[PDB]
């Protein structure tokens, strides 16, 4: 699995998700969007992972109300994804000392553990 994007840089990650994902259709793919437990969801952040189903993606924890202009990326990050077909969204949530050191983990260890904690998730509430 590619990785594109850096952590708390949201404007530059959105950037090089757009130039990755292109024109693809996502409509059997798996979105995980990976979160830290912080008390409100207005100090969270967060790194996605893409599963489309022939390929992964991953971008670090660059997203969410956490950085500036984090919030807005992940709505028109989302809004992208549904654009181009995907509509089955989950969320993962792990400890904020640990967000790092998941990310870092071999890709077929990360997409196993992201997979097995993730809950389904309403997009509408990144919107």
């Amino acid at each position: 699995m590619v990785r594109v994007g850096m952590r708390a840089a949201p404007r530059v990650s959105l950037e090089a998700l757009k130039a990755a994902l292109g024109g693809l259709k996502l409509s059997e793919a798996k979105v995980y969007l990976i979160t830290d437990w912080q008390d409100k969801r207005d100090q969270a952040r967060y790194a996605l992972l893409l599963h489309t189903g022939k390929k992964d993606l991953l971008v670090p924890d660059a997203f969410g109300p956490a950085f500036p202009g984090g919030e807005e990326a992940l709505s028109e990050l989302v809004g992208l994804l549904l654009a181009q077909g995907a509509r089955r969204f989950y969320e993962a949530v792990v400890s904020p000392g640990e967000m790092t050191a998941l990310l870092d983990l071999p890709p077929e260890e990360l997409l196993k553990r992201v997979m097995a904690i993730a809950n389904p998730t309403d997009p509408g509430i990144y919107l």
